[PDB]
């Protein structure tokens, strides 16, 4: 839902918000 401005763009933590 919200906007992804940075959230896209991250491929590192992004692998890591679940881990």
């Amino acid at each position: 839902f919200l906007p992804k401005l940075f959230a896209k763009i991250t491929k590192k933590n992004m692998a890591h918000i679940r881990c």
